[PDB]
């Protein structure tokens, strides 16, 4: 089907998420989930979903020759893993070093190719995800050269060469992904609301085949990630069947601003638990009109948001009422239905939509289920036979907008926009003692005054803080697993325009500090380059299994601008 790519995509996220640990296992989650699995008849698939979005196909000849490329690519990996594996089992046999060398520089030389012939060429749009794919493979290729190249028998000046390589390609792959990703969606901003729904389709679906991956490109930086580590992706992608199924452009000015303008602005993570709905009757035909959400922050502590739309206490239906497990799926029953000669004019509604849950598969219908299925557009990571089990994402939010064109003889438009997040974002903050921990610090529950959540690069897996001045970030509650006494250095993933001390406070009391270094000037775009680690050196344990911990930055002018996209706990042994 159209969807395996978003299938494929989804399945590799989860493994780069939750299986990223030395040795061969990565090279082998490649080959198992993409490499050996995807046939030549899949990859156009890849192609075919983003010349769709674009409403342009590759030229025939240059579109052949990269499916032939991806073949070309899997049959060289399949006998690059075939040596790994042998060599592995019998590391001193000169023979199987030798074979595993050639066959590392033969893929090598190959993904180098194909990584070209997708760059040099008037489609570098409907070749991003097939891109993100050979980039990818590229990534983790360059690592099992720096984890293995000593025992394969490369001298110590190649391996470092292969590193830097490494950590150079991390940057340009980024950088072409983000520069590609950032034309097409500007190519598709328009003025109409059906313009909105391509934009925002595309949006969706690159998010989820090409920006997510790319956001766990740093986890290939073997001697920064020497054990197994944990990413989290916090960026919202959102679904409207109002918007996205009307088979016209709604009548009302700036429609795509209007539906623009449903999407949040950055803020730090909330997971909703409670929703309510009132209907409306607009000319004849009831819909959504309105709704109040209420969520909980990472703390646990409630988040109540102004009410939606037109909501009215007296008659809500009830989804959901501080209920700890989210929906996965919505099941849409748009209408869009207009008079004829004399009332030209649309109604544009969710006349009815039932959500699934997470874990029990229970239903909660406003009105009616219909059969726009979100699995379509946001689905599965696995597939078990139980998308309630399976599902990749979770309903984190709900916003509504609406134009009452009835008013002045134009459309009557009430659309409800689904916010949704990646289940690797849970609702608390958890840290392992084996495990390098990521936490986005976009999972605080509080900001310091003078701390902004700013939109993220794109690159990073959501949105990311900003201070102009010294002062403490944001607050952040984590809850430790295993055992009190186990040591943690902590180190935070930042960006500066200036020299600077960063630190960190463990529950309230400590406070351990380091001074680092500028990453750029002011005005510079964010790249992976931007970005660098501060290891804070003093080793720490928690007091409590439930700690606090704080990120700040100092000493330096305000005017400056430091950004902070995660603070990251590594177990010191």
């Amino acid at each position: 089907t159209g969807r395996l790519p978003l299938d494929i995509s989804l399945s590799l996220t989860r493994f780069l998420l939750s299986e990223f640990v030395p040795g061969v296992g990565v090279a082998f989650g490649l080959f198992d989930l993409i490499w050996g699995f995807i046939t030549p008849s899949d990859w156009s698939l890849f192609l075919l979903q983003i010349e769709q979005l674009i409403e342009q196909r590759i030229e025939t000849l240059e579109r052949n020759r990269a499916i032939t490329t991806l073949r070309g690519l899997a049959d060289s990996y399949e006998i690059y893993i075939e040596a790994l594996r042998e060599w592995e089992a019998n590391p001193n046999n000169a023979q199987l070093r030798e074979d595993v060398r050639i066959r590392f520089a033969n893929t090598d030389d190959a993904l180098i190719t194909a990584i070209n012939n997708f760059t040099l060429t008037s489609f570098e749009i409907p070749l991003l995800s097939v891109y993100v794919q050979a980039a990818n493979l590229h990534l983790s290729l360059l690592r099992d050269a720096v984890s293995f190249g000593q025992g394969w028998g490369l001298d110590i000046a190649t391996v470092n060469n292969h590193y830097n390589r490494l950590i150079n390609l991390i940057h340009r792959y980024t950088k072409h992904c983000l520069d590609t990703y950032n034309q097409g969606l500007e190519n598709l901003r328009g003025t109409n609301t059906r313009q909105w729904a391509q934009f925002n389709q595309f949006r969706r679906d690159l998010t989820l085949t090409v920006l997510d991956i790319v956001a766990l490109f740093p986890n290939y930086d073997v001697r920064t990630y020497p054990i197994q580590t944990s990413s989290q992706l916090t960026r919202e992608i959102y679904t409207s069947s109002v918007i996205e199924d009307s088979p016209v452009s709604a009548n009302i000015p700036n429609g795509f601003n209007r539906a623009e303008f449903g999407v949040r602005p950055p803020h730090l993570m909330d997971f909703m638990n409670s929703l309510f709905v009132t209907a409306e009757t607009v000319r004849s035909q009831t819909v959504w009109g309105g709704h109040l959400v209420s969520s909980r922050n990472t703390a646990g502590n409630r988040i109540n948001f102004p009410s939606y739309g037109v909501f009215n206490p007296g008659g809500a239906i009830w989804i959901a009422d501080e209920d700890p497990r989210p929906f996965y799926r919505t099941l849409s029953d748009p209408v869009f239905v207009r008079g004829g000669f004399g009332n030209p004019h649309y109604v544009l509604g969710l006349r009815g939509v039932a959500f699934q849950q997470t874990g029990t598969n229970h239903t909660r219908t406003f009105r009616n289920s219909g059969t726009i299925d979100s699995l379509d557009e946001i689905p599965p990571q696995d597939n078990s036979g139980a998308p309630w089990n399976d599902y990749s994402h979770v309903l984190n939010h709900v916003t509504f907008v609406r134009w009452p064109g009835e008013i002045s003889g134009s459309d009557s438009w009430r659309a409800p926009m689904f916010s949704w997040t990646h289940r690797s974002a849970t609702p608390t903050n958890t840290i392992d003692p084996e495990r390098i921990t990521q936490i986005p610090l976009v999972k605080a529950h509080t900001l310091q005054s003078g701390t902004t959540v700013v939109r993220g690069p794109g690159f990073t897996g959501g949105d990311i803080l900003r201070r102009t001045s010294g002062g403490p970030f944001a607050y952040t509650i984590v809850n430790i697993n295993g055992q009190l006494p186990q040591r943690y250095r902590a180190r935070i993933r930042y960006a500066s325009t200036t020299n600077l001390r960063i630190y960190v406070t463990v529950a309230g009391e400590r406070i351990f500090a380091g001074q680092f270094n500028k990453t750029m000037d002011t005005g510079d775009p964010l790249t992976f380059q931007s970005f660098s680690y501060a290891t804070i050196n003093t080793a720490f344990t928690f007091p409590m299994s439930q700690s606090s911990f704080t990120v700040g930055a100092d000493t330096f002018s305000s005017g400056n601008e430091v950004y902070i996209d995660r603070f990251e706990l590594i177990p010191v042994t």
